[PDB]
């Protein structure tokens, strides 16, 4: 029953801080921390009630934080990189994009909602460690979903498995036409986030972008689920891949987490006899020179896109990208 | 004795394309999976160069088998002997003589046999519908596709049932990137892609000095597989008048039955499964023209012309099951 | 089934058969048959009915007969015996068990509800081959419970899996309370059907019965949960084995079934070279001299203290087992 | 390698019952299951005599404790080294010299080391309440220990793991239901009966020609084992005060946070588990009086007098406890 979703009596730093969550560059580190690490809780809740999503749907509130609670529960803890905050901070970028002013209007509050749960669950239980990792292993998981899109057909599973849980079910009054559009259109963005489908999707963006269609208002067009679900895809998978967009503060402490990672599936992999894993050999690692190239060959391509579709809407995000590859830059060593 | 006569005179038509495989059947004492597959193991030596101790074939041939549904009229252990025996066929057509490795061939050949295990009987849309465990694990994607390789894989652990004990790591790994590979592509909801990407095949066509189709890569490889696994899995209506009626019977009470579930539970009824505004002969015919004969056609041109007598039988049973539209 | 809110000609011969359903010996293979094979939803919805528990628990129509054909759906046509029309016959049985006299006002209407419901749900998703058989083949179920008391722990989970698809939750309208009180009693009662518990089981119910206490009206008296949940796990374990207890001509039938399912048990041990299971080889087998085995070391020892806990009130159903033990024993072909 | 001998020296202790295990556990880089249970199979060569490849061995130590959860304060892998160590010292105890077979010996052991696997670090009770997945499969029953075995056996198939691959289809049956037998008796629940049962073995009690234990079947033997791997899992107040504490510290560290996570979802707060109403102190006696007191005494009183000095450890660790209870 509290204010922001849980107790702590650092409420109004944390009522403060929230005041930014419909702005690039939320201090989502420090939203963790106030809130004793219930980033996607708090801020999953403050976006619900801004977008008035409980009443819309019917969402009893303590129905939605058991859910959220839950979800977050799930995360794991000692994943440096894929835990909670970075579902969280995912919630809040695809929330950011979707209220940008080339798309006012133009998503129903379901495709609306869609958007955001698949942000809440796309990261779900996350070992820490790739598909093929969980693949060369034999694992359980691989072989359950054949080796194909291991951990994003998981993070379906569970989120969706979670709302069994008691008093869980937070689209428990949703006609049957809704759930399943809904969990359609889930289905389809969390897919989407595997980086093996990174290509086709820009791709198809970049396609949408030549035949770009607005109305007479200044907004998008997209006159079938076809181009509807693409454009939340795109949306969802930008908001996965917007760390080097965040100010520079942001970006450097997710490159921190993402190598941490990454390093600890390296040493795992050379203790088991398998080969390391490319950038998770923290013997041979060029931190800076990676990160410079995951922003000139996806990173960038993807926004410089992003920006074209939503245009000019999107300017300041590009910049910020454009500014901190040149710092990243600057700091290879030579 | 007289059963193992009359079994053994069917047995003899394993290489040809119209097998009497309801006969064989009846006299398996219902195991026309586990005598068609070792039988086609044999044929191809497959034992020997794998190294599979037989006890351990059986064993697993009459486990699968066991998980097949026998009171699903046509998903069951008998289409799946069909679409082994008709793979088999298919493998030793002239074009691709010598073409797949013997691994490739196990791949196809034991994708066939596990290619609708455990199935249930209904459609992956009835699975969906009713938030069925199955449909909620993979995600409403290719639902029972994803259980039929995970329930083939799964058996093989059961005990002395390891008919891979024996390969290398190396084979193991890539017989499973195959068996996947040809498994989900027998999702009917990618018919129209395959049937795209296979027609775009035929039109770069590269046949050797040997007459023999060209495969280089993986990718060009496996997508006949797919194929050819696919054409199997549809190949009813180019068999014998006297098997595809006994398919049709079957598929048709299989629908229909999905049909009285659906109409029990209130759902709308499903396209074909409403026995009482059904067209069985009107349906054939329209299988026909818009998706197996579309198919077997373009198979014909990557073979051409091997399958000849099988595109004519197919037009031909086309043509009977026309003529028996009322009016 | 029907037509104009009038009854059609099957389901009113079904409706004059159903007239029975209170009764010992209600023919329920011909309601298998008149019911177009849903012998278990029929008699079911008719008992919870008759007793009206869809008021008392505020459970949907719609909802109880989409569970109920769901659940029946999950038993296996192509078992000789383990099938719906077993579930069926003990849920009936169950059913005339709680109306005897001896109980009457004893059981609350909540572990009625879980007598009943255990009884549909206690041979679930059956395979046609027991426990050792799926231990020995090393079966993932086995694993899965690591081979104790494998299938009714997978009977249990499927039956309560089965209220999460569309539409079958009937206990939606249960508190929490009633619902932890329903589970933990349903879970104890169908665990309890496990045979090799047989033998404790049968000890505690003649333990009872030694320190039987009545209010000087016949009435039982059960304080505690542990003599409650007792007596009910033995009221449904006597359902289950109460075939030879039934009319000659029903009891006869369920022999043919559960030798036909022993007998093809045994042919799959044999195709595999594993040992054939007692009373499994179809080319050795004493079918009267079994059933009289059967009769005197199991099942009469069973329901002769069950006799004895309602005294007078189960005397006509022990003399049908001793007549029909009479019967089968001046039957064996010396 | 300038602290391998700093961790080489601390394993000369493997065989004392007082180890520093998180010593271990910091030496070796958080590998104190991997580390402890490697140098107790060659300790007891239990690699050449079930013919355990060692490559096999280790891959299969590093799965299993992966499975471990590191954000857990108690029931990890420093938890499960613990454990399996612990067992390792019991089962030399001189009152069991030549009693159990090798078999046996890796079954214990075995056991001890996947016990607690995949630990969530709540209750089975939280797991009941909340309808998780894991209770609605094994039926609010043993939830947790049933899943402890299901992982522990479950992580054999995965790649060069199955460290069992070399024992005959008689060994693995029997080891697999020893193993079963030991982790589902780990369940508190159980406890009270465990102790009962081995309190009568102990009226009974027999010894052979050497005077060692004399156990004839199965019964008697595995409930000398489950007992014997419950005394380890219940081993942290015998333990030199030093260990105690921390272990104490870890233990609540876990209950607190689960009333953390109950008092958040409105949940009824369980016993010990509010940090808002806590007697750590009282909680430490009160757990040592009621359950480990009585249960050691037993084994103790089994083993005499092995376990003397082990007794009176735990005797004295208890009067420390109270004299820290206020009030
Ligand atoms: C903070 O940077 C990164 C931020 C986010 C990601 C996600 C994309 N794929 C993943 O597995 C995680 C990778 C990053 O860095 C990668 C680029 C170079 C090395 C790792
Ligand atoms: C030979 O009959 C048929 C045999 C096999 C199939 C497979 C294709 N899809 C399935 O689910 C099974 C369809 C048939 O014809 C059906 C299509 C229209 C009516 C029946
Ligand atoms: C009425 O027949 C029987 C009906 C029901 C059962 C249950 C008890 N155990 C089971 O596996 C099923 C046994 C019967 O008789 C058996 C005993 C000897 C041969 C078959
Ligand atoms: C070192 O202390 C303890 C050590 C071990 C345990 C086992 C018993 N149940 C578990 O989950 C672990 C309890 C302890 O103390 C408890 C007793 C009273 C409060 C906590
Ligand atoms: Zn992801
Ligand atoms: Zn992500
Ligand atoms: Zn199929
Ligand atoms: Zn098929
Ligand atoms: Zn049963
Ligand atoms: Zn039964
Ligand atoms: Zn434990
Ligand atoms: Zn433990």
């Amino acid at each position: 029953i509290p204010r922001f979703g849980v107790k702590t009596e650092q409420e109004d730093v944390l009522a403060k801080e929230l005041e930014d969550v419909n702005k690039w560059g939320l201090h989502v580190f420090r939203i963790a921390e106030l809130s004793g690490n219930r980033p996607l809780t708090v801020i999953m809740h403050t976006i619900f009630q801004e977008r008035d999503l409980l009443k819309t749907f019917k969402i009893p509130v303590d129905t939605l934080i058991t859910y959220l609670m839950t979800l977050e529960d799930h995360y794991h803890a000692d994943v440096a990189y894929h835990n909670n905050i970075h579902a969280a901070d995912v919630v809040q970028s695809t929330h950011v994009l979707l209220s940008t002013p080339a798309l006012e209007a133009v998503f129903t509050d379901l495709e609306i909602l869609a958007a955001i749960f698949a942000s809440a669950i796309h990261d779900v239980d996350h070992p820490g460690v790739s598909n093929q990792f969980l693949i060369n292993t034999n694992s359980e998981l691989a072989l359950m979903y054949n080796d194909s899109s291991v951990l994003e057909n998981h993070h379906l599973a569970v989120g969706f498995k979670l709302l069994q849980e008691e008093n869980c079910d937070i689209f428990q009054n949703l006609t049957k036409k809704q759930r399943q559009s809904l969990r359609k259109m889930v289905i389809d963005i969390v897919l989407a986030t595997d980086m093996s489908k990174h290509m086709n999707l820009l791709a198809d963006l970049k396609t949408m972008v030549e035949t770009k269609k607005v109305t007479s208002s200044g907004v998008l067009l997209l006159d079938n689920y076809s181009d509807r679900i693409q454009v939340l895809q795109n949306m969802v998978h930008c908001a996965d891949l917007s760390n080097p967009t965040k100010p520079l503060q942001l970006y450097r402490q997710w490159t921190d987490r993402i190598m941490e990672e990454f390093f600890r599936q390296g040493d795992r992999e050379r203790e088991r006899g398998m080969e390391i894993s490319p950038m998770c050999d923290k013997h041979n690692a060029s931190v800076e020179k990676s990160q410079v190239g995951f922003i000139d060959y996806i990173v960038h391509p993807l926004w410089e896109t992003w920006a074209d579709l939503v245009h000019p809407d999107a300017q300041d995000i590009l910049d910020t990208l454009e500014d901190n590859r040149e710092w990243y830059q600057s700091t290879i060593p030579q």
